């Protein structure tokens, strides 16, 4: 009835608890101590962190709660604008872009992207085939090279050529620095930060706008999201996306997809390395199914156990670990916690995924077999892709890409944990295993 | 590309007379021992291929290539189970509709609601055995069937068959068992329109009418009463398919009720019986199981949470399903032309039958000790290769009742071990009777009460 609350720091209330490298991990520990719900206060604001499937299923009721922009999303909005991920549900451009882009992201639409995903996957596999005996792989670094290049090519027929470099494409440099500035503002001479922030925004916009105008003037048609956006009309308003919003969407697809998908691949590879029984089943499937020198769309869909490995990695370490909601009207949560219109909730996805009343007593174990029967998972128990109409539009893209790439990696190599790597989870706006490195031993299967 | 072996033929009847035996599944297991992982089986008008290796069965379980087929047995059972979940094709509207409506009634969560009524019947079983005199013994499969039928009747439609109050079953049960028997016997009939069978046909129709009359009455009583229980019937009357917002019609509801009794009672009863048989043959396993039951079941009746902690008991049950899966076969058809195992080309529509007891004896999976009863094999699901263990079928057409069956069997086996030591007073020799399911015929024991009150 009265909600618990963690330790306070006088006038700063709970705010200094987030003054740390690893705030989500700090909140998970607080949730272990305090339970399914706790209040978090800061000067001028309040939120309530939810961890149980019991309360989170109510929060996922779209008639009672809508998406809120966290402070991080509000800062990212300075360069992602009113793109899909940083727009409010009630802004005209949210519904417009949603209606226009949903058909570009369906399971069916992945057939058109497949060839370009394969282009980048092959580049990754060739890079690793070409290492010398003495060398190792930096896993999150190479996964990020891959996911960025894949979203560039499928998104706007643009090659970042990340496997040709040590210093990224200037675009990527600016984007990563902008994200970093957005994140750093969350807990704050800064005139130089501000000048840099503006320059990085100008870099991102100049590139993207040029491409859009080149494509518009050329009239050429590709198998990309940019083409669908230029041809697309919203049935409701009858309008296409304006050129500016198109550019916010392109920036959005890079920011929203690349880092989360890269983290997923990295965690999956980490967990496979720690669970040889799971690795054996995954690798067997990859060998049996991927019988051609490059994978087909239909073959990726047959990688069922690989998909289960990916879902279990998202269970333990959902790479976009939180989403925020507000109460549409006065309402009572769980029969116990009255909320007023406008009150904020935050869903702690890693804690949801550790609800023992749902998953049983072995919640920290890596066991893909939990996902063997998709029907056995209760509704709202597993939410790595958010909720409802504001769920991840890129879900099918992310999973097709990760399934393809993890399948090819297992097909072509055995991986060795040559450093006895200790998991260290770095937090940006997403989660990834920092410093994860492996050595590969080629199975010598040609492409 | 190889040519598959085929067992001996009988002219016009092809391989059909091989199934004209008391124990057809056991006969097929012996054929599989002789011929290997795959063999063709022909009968007038039909062909199937029996699979026995995990190597081939993992491909057969690919839902993109193969879908559920109704075996000839399922086709005959469909005369009384209609388009209930077990006898419907995946592409019939009522399959997906009933599946969507009923899945929430069968979840691990939903078992909390059934627990009390499962306990009601389990207590009756325990009291029966506490009340035997010194001279007497237990008929195990008979008492397990009394239990499983009564449990599904009470949890399924708030109806008491009162099987522990009788020698001759409820008329419903008599008809159902006789219908199943007729369905089974038609499978081996070389001359099904011989006049000899006109009485079989008349009897079959009467038994169908008995089943339908009872069930339809209950449905209409409940509909007119408006009363709400903790049962499957209530969920079916209230339930709306999320896609369409439509409920099941009254007739399909009656097929589903007939289906739950047929599909759950016999298999679960067999599982309990085999588990008890194996515990009696493996004293070291019995000791661990009984130790767990005594340590976990600390109250006079078990709670839901306690049953979930009976982990070794659950492993015992999985190992019993390994050696003697009580629904021993399922059938598939090829969705399109495809090649099985890199060696056997199949055409669209071609049939496969998975011989589950033989899958479960694949030495390349389980090792050289495959005939030994070792529950410890199930300690880590990740160590088991894909599709090696299929007692509940496959994919979207897997057993909807799996959690129900295992909760019930875990509860009841836990209580039996808590309350009694069992004696193999006859040195019983395993004899496996075949209906459409498997059970140990004539298994009897004597119980010695531990005198622990309920
Ligand atoms: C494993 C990979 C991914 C994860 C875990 C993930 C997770 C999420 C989550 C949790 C949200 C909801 C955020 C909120 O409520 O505030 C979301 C939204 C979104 N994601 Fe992803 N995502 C992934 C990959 C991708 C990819 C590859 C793309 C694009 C190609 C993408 C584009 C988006 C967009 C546009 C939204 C906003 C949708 C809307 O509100 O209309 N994501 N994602
Ligand atoms: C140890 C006990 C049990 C075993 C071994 C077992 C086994 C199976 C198998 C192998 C199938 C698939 C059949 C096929 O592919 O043709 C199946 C389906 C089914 N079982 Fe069970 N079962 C058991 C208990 C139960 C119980 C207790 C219920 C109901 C309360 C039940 C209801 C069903 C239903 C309705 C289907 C059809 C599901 C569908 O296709 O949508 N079973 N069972
Ligand atoms: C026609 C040939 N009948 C010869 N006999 C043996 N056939 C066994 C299978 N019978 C099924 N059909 C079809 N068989 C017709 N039954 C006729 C009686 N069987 C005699
Ligand atoms: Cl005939
Ligand atoms: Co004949």
């Amino acid at each position: 009835k009265e909600m618990p609350q963690p330790k306070t720091f006088g006038e700063l209330k709970n705010l200094p608890l987030l003054n740390t490298d690893k705030p989500v991990q700090a909140l998970m520990k607080i949730a272990d101590e305090l339970g399914e719900i706790f209040k978090f206060e800061a000067p001028g604001r309040v939120t309530r962190y939810l961890s149980s499937q019991r309360l989170i299923k109510e929060a996922c009721d779209e008639s009672r709660f809508d998406k809120n922009l966290s402070q991080a999303l509000k800062f990212v909005r300075d360069f992602a604008g009113d793109g899909l991920a940083t727009s409010w549900t009630h802004e005209k451009n949210w519904k417009k872009a949603h209606n226009i882009l949903l058909p570009s992201f369906s399971q069916q639409a992945m057939k058109g992207y497949h060839a370009m995903m394969v282009d980048i996957a092959v580049q990754l596999v060739q890079k690793w085939e070409r290492l010398n005996a003495d060398e190792h792989i930096e896993v999150p670094e190479d996964m990020t090279r891959l996911t960025l290049d894949t979203i560039g090519l499928c998104g706007f027929n643009y090659r970042f050529n990340s496997f040709y470099r040590d210093q990224p494409h200037p675009f990527i440099t600016s984007m990563v620095r902008a994200l970093d500035e957005a994140m750093n503002k969350l807990q704050r001479a800064y005139d130089e930060n501000k000048r840099q922030f503006q320059e990085d925004i100008k870099v991102m916009n100049d590139l993207v706008d040029k491409i859009i105008a080149d494509r518009k003037a050329s009239g050429e048609q590709s198998d990309d999201l940019l083409t669908h956006m230029l041809n697309g009309k919203d049935p409701e308003t009858g309008e296409p996306l304006d050129d500016e919003n198109i550019r916010y969407q392109i920036i959005t697809f890079l920011i929203a997809g690349h880092e989360t998908t890269s983290g997923l691949l990295s965690f999956a590879l980490y967990f496979l390395g720690k669970n040889p029984h799971v690795l054996q089943k995954a690798a067997e499937e990859a060998a049996r199914v991927l019988v051609d020198p490059v994978p087909s769309y239909k073959q990726v869909k047959q990688l069922k156990y690989v998909g289960m490995v990916l879902n279990e990695a998202l269970r333990l370490w959902p790479t976009a670990p939180a989403f925020s909601l507000y109460a549409k009207e006065d309402t009572v949560l769980g029969g116990e916690y009255p909320l007023e219109k406008g009150d904020e909730l935050s869903v702690l996805i890693p804690q949801l995924h550790r609800d023992k009343t749902i998953w049983g007593d072995d919640v920290e174990e890596f066991r893909p077999e939990r996902f063997e029967n998709p029907s056995a998972i209760p509704q709202h128990a597993f939410k790595p892709f958010g909720n409802g109409q504001r769920a991840c539009i890129g879900q099918q893209f992310a999973l097709h890409e990760a399934t393809l790439v993890l399948g090819m990696m297992l097909k072509h190599f055995d991986f060795e944990d040559h450093t006895n790597y200790e998991l260290d989870i770095k937090e940006t706006l997403t989660l990834k295993p920092e410093g994860f490195v492996v050595k590969a031993k080629s199975k010598k299967i040609p492409l």
